[PDB]
């Protein structure tokens, strides 16, 4: 499924994402337009042989289960193709693990590149929320 702008920002609303660990609303959408383009089932090989998945392109090496990932972990324990849904409640589950793990939304590279410090309220303008 490939998310409008503002239908996106809804989904994260619904499921909790606003302003979680104080990122607004703003910061995940800019994140998944840069991660994703807003397609859940968008896939991305990394060069250390993990693979990022769905509308945040979250890594196998830490966060989910693919079988082709050797020494990783699984810490949101969900299959990797979970995250590949039209229902966005698995990316957004383990999305509020990733972004608490320390290092807040600069665990995505692009948000940190291409979101922080940004009019990242542009993201959300106009959207009925
Ligand atoms: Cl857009
Ligand atoms: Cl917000
Ligand atoms: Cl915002
Ligand atoms: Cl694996
Ligand atoms: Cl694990
Ligand atoms: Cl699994
Ligand atoms: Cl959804
Ligand atoms: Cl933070
Ligand atoms: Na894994």
């Amino acid at each position: 499924k490939v998310f409008g702008r503002c239908e996106l920002a809804a989904a994260m609303k619904r499921h909790g994402l606003d302003n979680y660990r104080g990122y607004s609303l703003g910061n995940w959408v800019c994140a998944a337009k840069f991660e994703s383009n807003f397609n859940t089932q968008a896939t991305n090989r990394n060069t250390d042989g993990s693979t990022d998945y769905g509308i945040l392109q979250i890594n196998s090496r830490w966060w989910c289960n693919d079988g082709r990932t050797p020494g990783s972990r699984n810490l949101c324990n969900i299959p990797c193709s979970a995250l590949l849904s039209s229902d966005i409640t698995a990316s957004v589950n383990c999305a509020k693990k990733i972004v608490s793990d320390g290092n807040g939304m600069n665990a995505w590279v692009a948000w940190r590149n291409r979101c922080k410090g940004t009019d990242v309220q542009a993201w959300i303008r106009g959207c009925r929320l």
